[PDB]
């Protein structure tokens, strides 16, 4: 067993499977982690996901994991969880399944030019899912009521998929059945995510499992090849799964399945969020709702549900700050990432307070969830204010300070340095269009109170609502 | 990691941390089980609590396991899990903190004498909370009646009363049930080995427990089992434990005598009053015994040791409650690495492996028991109307048929007296109260699959009269 050796932080004792475990027994890793920080100080050693875990909790001290480090390997923890939780052997260069770089692929086709054309889809996607089927007016006259999660789940899903993964135009009268049946297996695997990153086997959960490998069955590349409009990302992926990997049919399948998930597990929950928030709370609505119309007139875009599509430039879409905020203080109050990497030797990680003596393949974590409610950077930090990160400009504000210290990361939903989103630009745009069309298209209204997070998924990025809220909608700007 | 090698059983990869959980995610250890079972046959490896565990899974293999062997230890992993989950340094007496040889203790004071003066004991404490005080129906949740009768009653007789302090004994009884409850909601995360200071309120719980259980506490009580008493004394004499640790040694008692006690009284009690056949069986029963005793019941009921164990109608239909909730965990250590020999094949077990049955598998086996998930409270009388016990598997007349105790050296030694004080309540429930329910069955809480008797996801209610 471990022992604490000098040098070393606080050892805490017992064995954390995962993160987000034992909630039904009362635990609250926030509140943990947090008696960890009062009970050891800013950095303390935790067994969990079976590795030595460090947390560095310091806002002070995040620079020096963020940055580029000799002793810092980035990638291998992240390797080894896919390979686990997706069912496929190593991607890790190292093992010889492949000689692609991952990262290299992502930054290629979902930055640059490559996220221009995904965010012209997203936009043409959304649009197509949203208007209503052409129609009388009637048909869509009356208010609807629907859990809003629900309601957000099956709009970016399928939104989602259709511009990551492209359309199949051969049977158009039997596509709302696939992605129903696609929608409905993402949401039974992604269900028992949680356990899978700690280790669990796929087997225990028989539901998970069938659908996880169904799934996979939809993203074989024969299957692929049927579709139109596929994403760059993934017409590359194919093209190097088949040119560098000995990979076999079904973990090409299980690659693109991984990619399905990383597009779609984070953005489903950020997009409830912001749209409850918004609607929520009457300001960010009246801000909101000002920016957008302000927007479209000076695009010239006339919105209707039938006819003429919304065209916005890139610069357009960009240039909404109060969007942003909103965005931004949504994904402030609801992100639970674990920001990683891995100690490729032992040495001495030198911090603000201390130095600490880190063994090879230790784990140095951090979770800035205990930043980003942090009320020493963020006054008043578990209240929604739409207007957090806009400055008296009404430009994004950039100034945070801890201590009376400028902070460099004081947003870190998407990560930061090297171990951050590829698809985060991508992703506040697709948050950015459906806030848009949702605007729009719709009158909102709630029936609610704020719903607590659900920390089951602690680790794995935006956490959810612990349960889902009624909301209604009724569709405007009809013939 | 594990490779599987020549000879070893099917290993299933991944970890589970402990056998309820995930069950939020949709696990569903039994039939997770049951899955492993189609899908390896009759024996398999899993790693659970940190181990790997091979599971015997034949009903026509488990007599291979029951009994004593050169490499079977059955202690290691139940002495690891003491320390764990209560907090106290190793009770191996091979680490040196103790020479006491824990099974004597147990065997020496909850049977024979020992037995008798418990039993006698639990019935005076069972009436003095159970009679009314020195004519309406009251509506209360069944679990929660059982759990606060059995939990003080239990309680007064494992740990004697404190008689200084009648005017307060209440309000120390129900802060002791509390405090209870709420450690023992979390015991299935602490046998995983998650940290009890990640459940702040049950590890106060916990510590509180254990401060009304140190010696200083205790030695203000009076009419304390011979359990207890030896226990302190042996603490006293053979461990080098502190204040505190003697304390957490009292507590395992405490959980040990409380937390399969408390879920078979709800069972056996709830299965009894929807049945009405079970009811009016019972009912007659205990009214004969009871007449015959020359016992009548009123606003000191002494039945005789052989009076109380021959009721088998109530033996049945707590035999019956247990095959249907119970879910243990019967272990042992490999101390070396060897070939084990079972009815089929044979495999190589290694050294620290846990060999397990879980004979819920063979509790709810069709092939055994017929319509397994219907309670029928006749299902162990024979024609005779006296306890059954020739059960069959593939015409093969099982010795190991009932094992909600366990069996062999791996066996409850408190089963009697449980048996006793579950008798008792029944008997006084009978006799005192009018009882209905107000109420389809609840499902089994699978979270504290491994522990023992498990208790329903939700509570049903049910209304008493005093008669
Ligand atoms: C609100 C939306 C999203 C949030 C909060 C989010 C958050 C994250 C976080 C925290 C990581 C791990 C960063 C690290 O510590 O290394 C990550 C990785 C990743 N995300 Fe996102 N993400 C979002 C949307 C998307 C979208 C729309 C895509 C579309 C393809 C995407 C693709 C990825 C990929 C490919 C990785 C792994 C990169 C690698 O391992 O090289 N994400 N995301
Ligand atoms: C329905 C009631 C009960 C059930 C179902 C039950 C069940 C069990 C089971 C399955 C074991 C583990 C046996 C093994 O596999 O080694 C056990 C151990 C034990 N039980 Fe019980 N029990 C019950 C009542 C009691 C009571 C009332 C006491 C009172 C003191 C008690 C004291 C113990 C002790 C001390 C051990 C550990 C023995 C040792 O480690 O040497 N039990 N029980
Ligand atoms: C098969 C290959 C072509 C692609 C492999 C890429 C794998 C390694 C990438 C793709 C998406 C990535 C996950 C992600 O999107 C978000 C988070 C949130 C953070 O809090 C914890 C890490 C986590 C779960 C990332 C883990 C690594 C993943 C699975
Ligand atoms: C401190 C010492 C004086 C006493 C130590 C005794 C410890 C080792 C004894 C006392 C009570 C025993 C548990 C028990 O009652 C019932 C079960 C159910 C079974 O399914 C799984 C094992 C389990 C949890 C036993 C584990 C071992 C325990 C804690």
């Amino acid at each position: 067993s471990r022992r604490r050796q000098t040098g070393e932080p606080p050892l805490e004792n017992g064995l954390i499977p995962y993160l987000g475990c034992a909630l039904q027994f009362g635990a609250n890793p926030l509140e943990f982690l947090r008696a960890n920080q009062r009970k050891h100080g800013h950095v303390f050693t935790c067994k969990l996901m079976g590795k030595y875990v460090h947390f560095i909790t310091n806002p002070l001290s995040y620079h020096k994991v963020l940055c580029h480090g000799k002793y810092f390997d980035w990638k291998k923890f992240h390797f080894a969880l896919s390979a686990k939780a997706f069912g496929h052997r190593s991607i890790d260069p190292m093992d010889g399944n492949t000689t692609e770089n991952i990262n290299d692929t992502f930054i290629k086709t979902l930055q640059g030019h490559a996220l221009n054309s995904l965010t012209e889809s997203m936009m043409e996607n959304l649009q197509r899912i949203m208007r209503p089927p052409v129609s009388s007016n009637s048909k869509t006259a009356a208010w609807v009521t629907e859990g809003m999660y629900s309601f957000c789940y099956r709009v970016m899903f399928e939104a989602g998929y259709l511009t990551i993964f492209g359309r199949d135009l051969t049977r158009r009268d039997t596509q709302k059945a696939h992605i129903l049946n696609n929608l409905d297996n993402f949401k039974q695997f992604d269900k028992v995510f949680p356990a899978l990153v700690a280790g669990l086997p796929i087997h225990m959960f028989r539901t998970a499992h069938n659908a996880r490998e169904k799934l996979a069955e939809s993203l074989r590349h024969e299957n692929l090849q049927k579709r139109e409009s596929i994403s760059e990302l993934i017409s590359l992926r194919m093209f190097l799964n088949d040119t560098l990997s000995t990979f076999d049919d079904l973990e090409k399948a299980k690659t693109h399945l991984v990619v399905l998930w990383a597009s779609q597990a984070n953005t489903i929950p950020a997009t409830f969020w912001s749209l409850f928030q918004m609607i929520r709370n009457p300001e960010a609505m009246k801000a909101a709702t000002e920016e957008v119309k302000r927007t479209l007139e000076n695009a010239g875009q006339k919105v209707s549900l039938e006819g003429n599509p919304i065209c916005l430039s890139q610069a357009e879409l960009n240039d909404l700050p109060v969007l942003d905020s909103i965005i931004k203080e949504s994904l402030r109050l609801s992100s639970a990432s674990l920001n990683i990497r891995t100690a490729k030797e032992d040495f001495t990680l030198h911090l603000e307070d201390g130095s600490y003596n880190i063994r090879k393949d230790d784990i140095i974590a951090l979770y800035p969830q205990l930043m980003h409610l942090d009320p020493e950077i963020y006054p008043d930090p578990l209240t929604f204010k739409y207007d957090r990160y806009l400055d008296e400009n009404g430009k994004t504000k950039t100034t945070f300070y801890c201590n009376g210290l400028k902070l460099k990361y004081y947003y870190m939903p998407f990560g930061s340095g090297a171990t951050i989103c590829p698809g985060r630009l991508f992703a506040i745009h697709e948050i950015k269009q459906f806030l848009i069309l949702m605007l729009s298209y719709f009158e909102l209204e709630l029936i609610a109170k704020c719903p607590p997070l659900d920390q089951s998924r602690a680790g794995l990025g935006i956490l959810p609502p612990l349960n889902d809220i009624e909301f209604k909608y009724k569709f405007k700007h009809h013939h």
